[PDB]
């Protein structure tokens, strides 16, 4: 342990992916879904965004689920009044990107009191945007004065260009200023193909909190899919993962979401594609006869598919 | 530098691709526009297949290509012969997986040298399978005893559950004991969402060769994809591999492979899915109109497509 937990950001930065439009009654479906499959956090867009926004943030915060419902919006207090008002049970602040450190750090808790004094039960992350591309020293700086006063700091990978061992450096670094007691999120994007493996690196170094969406949907090519990192983290935690999560699910999971964006699940999509237990090799197929563990990484049943054999 | 190739396997890992079913002249289309690309090797099915693979073979290794032609053989002395016999530039051998370690450098000794003798010219590669698996110190005894004799030994991430630091720390210790004229070539599976990730590490290791294939094609859900690594490599060596390849290439690539498999572009698809630069937060659409590399990897243009705004 390797203790940690996933925030779901499919009603938040799922939003943001091109053909995402969620209604109400979309946001509460994927809510409940989650909360049956056992996701531990539900991050929703700002509620400073619309009308509607606002709305459905009112409403997902008071669905009874067993998940905490945050919402994530700008380092502000204007945005930060309207949050506490959502009655959500936790806010996911974002300072976003030659200003002093001070003065950065100031405007944070002021932020921060501020929620502490309105409302002081709900939960408080605080992230600075593109997190492992600003200068190191003032960025710890930044988070070292903040921790004391949050819940959770978090790092964030805006552009997907951040590398598995830059991460876990950095992670590692995050968790000697903040000490032990604060937690720490990540949040990655998959423009470079490494947000499942930097969400594991992040873990390793300490995090305790990863965000994910369903199929990866999000800004560009999205960020960890949740059926990834699952079957990235059932490999090296199969009891942990089985026990925190309903994972024969995630077919329906998937299948849900990508029936409301209108795609098709990738063909080599995580577990749920098309092709993610198909054989065909004569060595692999002769392997399999004996042991079907021998050419696969995790059993199929455990997420509600099914293998296949291309003997022809 | 952080010098590398890459070795294209779309016409062996990718042919056991659940749907792939490659025409001569299908694999000769692949070949050619690899060639065009500026891939540096292309692999091939082993000629013990069938009839039409060791065709294939020949055809392909005679093509006047640039690229090196490749044929990947179980490390046999009959296989050996008839690779030999198809004219490839290269023979890539796989040792398969209580059985000691002086006979099995013995058994591997013994086609390589075999090799030599017929084919002095051909260049000899040696792996062993589910290398990350296999107990560490044979592992190395095994490399170290068989590098003198061939010009590059493999790893392979076989069941694709490698983890980043792994495969970097495996990687180093090879180098070690294999000392630095002898290449090493880096094969993943991508069952763990880490096929592009593992590659990257495995170069940052010292690794020199990587195995790709186009769209990730292969086994189960595939291996390292060649856009998605080139995506990863382009944000770390922009001017290597603009120069190396013809990046502009890729949407045609990826198209070509789809439409022969009969599968869609994943719409989150590395650099050539439908998504892949697609913008929709209002922070964001405010700084790429200042800026597009605000919150862009990279350039769409240096590979052929085109940013999305969404601004409804
Ligand atoms: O608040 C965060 O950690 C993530 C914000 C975001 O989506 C990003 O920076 O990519
Ligand atoms: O020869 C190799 O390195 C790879 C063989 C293969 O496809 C595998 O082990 O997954
Ligand atoms: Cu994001
Ligand atoms: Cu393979």
């Amino acid at each position: 342990m390797r203790e940690w937990k996933i925030i779901d950001s499919t009603l938040r930065e799922g939003e943001q992916f091109e053909k995402a439009n969620f209604s109400t009654q979309d946001k509460v479906e994927i809510a409940k879904a989650l909360d049956e499959f056992g996701i531990e956090y539900i991050e929703v867009t700002t509620p400073v965004a619309s009308p509607q926004s606002r709305k459905d943030a009112e409403v997902l915060a008071s669905l009874g689920l067993k998940a905490k419902v945050v919402t994530h919006i700008q380092c502000r207090l204007d945005a930060a009044k309207v949050a506490v008002e959502t009655g959500v049970q936790g806010i996911d602040l974002l300072f976003g990107t030659g200003r002093d450190i001070p003065r950065i750090i100031e405007e944070a808790k002021e932020v921060i009191a501020y929620i502490r004094e309105a409302a002081p039960h709900v939960e408080v992350r605080f992230s600075a945007e593109d997190t492992f591309r600003s200068e190191e020293q003032d960025l710890l700086a930044v988070y070292e004065a903040v921790a004391p006063y949050v819940d959770r700091v978090g790092l964030a990978d805006t552009v997907g260009v951040a590398t598995p061992r830059q991460v876990y450096a950095l992670v590692r670094e995050v968790r000697r200023v903040v000490g032990p007691r604060v937690d720490i999120e990540f949040h990655g994007h998959n423009d470079t193909g490494c947000a499942i493996a930097n969400a594991y690196e992040a873990i390793e170094a300490g995090a305790t909190h990863v965000d994910t969406t369903i199929l990866g949907i999000g800004e560009r090519n999205g960020i960890t899919p949740l059926g990834g990192f699952l079957a990235r983290m059932y490999t090296l935690q199969p009891e942990y993962v089985r026990r925190k999560y309903k994972l024969e699910m995630l077919p329906e999971l998937d299948r849900m979401v990508a029936r409301m964006v209108g795609v098709e699940i990738p063909f080599n999509n995580y577990i749920t594609g098309e092709t993610a237990f198909s054989h065909k090799a004569g060595m692999h197929l002769k392997a399999i006869y004996i042991n079907p563990e021998a050419y696969e990484p995790y059993p199929p049943e455990v997420f509600g598919v099914k293998r296949k054999l291309i003997i022809a």
